[PDB]
């Protein structure tokens, strides 16, 4: 309690065409052809759109706890980072509007934007932003975990503590989920659920009395 | 909400006698003598004390977003960890009673227990447990920093995410503070502080009528 959470604007949400590639493995589409070739295949009133690290103050200064996106509006970020905190962004209170527990997720000033969905087999980009250190984009072959309710994607990277919120995205610059809720296997790797809801909608017009 | 916090024991607190040493650098008491010697210097009904972690379900089962101890009946760990989230131990809610966010602490079920003080220039350990992995004693040097309100011990150690709240304990094995509320230096290096608060007391007595 007392807002001591408060956001910093770190970098823009995209697709890097050369970004560093990290894990194991590397999964690569590849096109045969018939002819014998082979192929490798205004201001807005409104929060500036990007990424931010989420500061929590105390007597060392401000130190990291994650990381989330502003996209249309909404920030959306990790619900273990906040737990429902409100969150201070240029001297405004932010009041959480949406969360999952389940998936590891919540969303800030209205309901999840991001439209992403993870195929199979692709690689994606995790934009780390990593506590003291500049963005960085990482390029991985996410696995997959089986679940109740479906299917997820899987990613086996580390990255610093405070790094939980980091979008990741595919090769549109499109989010397919939120980077930091994972498990630890038996063999000691950790991989994190590309954590993802399905984007919000308006529900029927309500109306009152209350002026 | 919704107790999706869960506690689970996984080691006790104690000082190792050969535990790994870590770190740039080691800090070492001689003692020099005029002779030319020089020499290198019932079961209790209250929660199983020791070291715990605290786990979040979700739809990839049961993450670790931290680590706390239970002494005397009081279970001790970090502000950003559960932001004042109840706690499941054995189907039991645990309630937290008192929270510091500046020194980012937080315990459940009384006052603050530990009675350590790091004295400037001793070695300390860690006892660092990481989700999916043992217990593990880390025997290390801390520097100070300078703050409001006194001088700090610092920690230069990196562990897996999930690890705050894991004790720092003296030659005695008493607990001188938790790690993992941190900061970054310029030089890219992680620093926590020994997180420590005074242990509490008795006040003065009320009375009632609320039967
Ligand atoms: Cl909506
Ligand atoms: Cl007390």
């Amino acid at each position: 309690h007392m807002a001591d959470l408060s956001l910093e604007k770190a970098a823009e949400v995209s697709w890097e065409e050369e970004a560093e590639h990290s894990g194991a493995s590397h999964n690569i589409l590849v096109e045969v052809q018939d002819d014998g070739t082979m192929k490798i295949k205004v201001l807005w009133d409104t929060p500036s759109p990007g990424i931010y690290r989420i500061l929590q103050r105390g007597l060392l200064g401000r130190s990291q706890v994650g990381v989330g996106v502003f996209q249309e509006g909404v920030f959306h970020t990790m619900w273990h980072v906040t737990r429902g905190a409100v969150l201070m962004y240029q001297g405004k209170r932010l009041e959480p509007s949406w969360a999952s527990v389940k998936k590891d997720l919540i969303s800030y000033g209205g309901g999840w934007r991001f439209q992403g969905s993870w195929n199979a087999g692709e690689e994606v980009q995790v934009i780390a932003v990593e506590p003291g250190k500049n963005p960085k984009n990482v390029q991985t072959a996410p696995g997959t975990f089986k679940t109740p309710e479906g299917e997820v994607g899987a990613i086996a990277l580390d990255f610093k503590p405070g790094t939980a919120g980091s979008p990741i995205v595919n090769r549109e610059g499109k989010i397919v989920g939120l980077y930091g809720n994972g498990v630890v296997t038996t063999s000691g790797t950790y991989v994190s659920a590309i954590a993802q809801a399905k984007a919000s909608q308006e529900g029927p017009l309500p109306e009152i009395e209350d002026e």
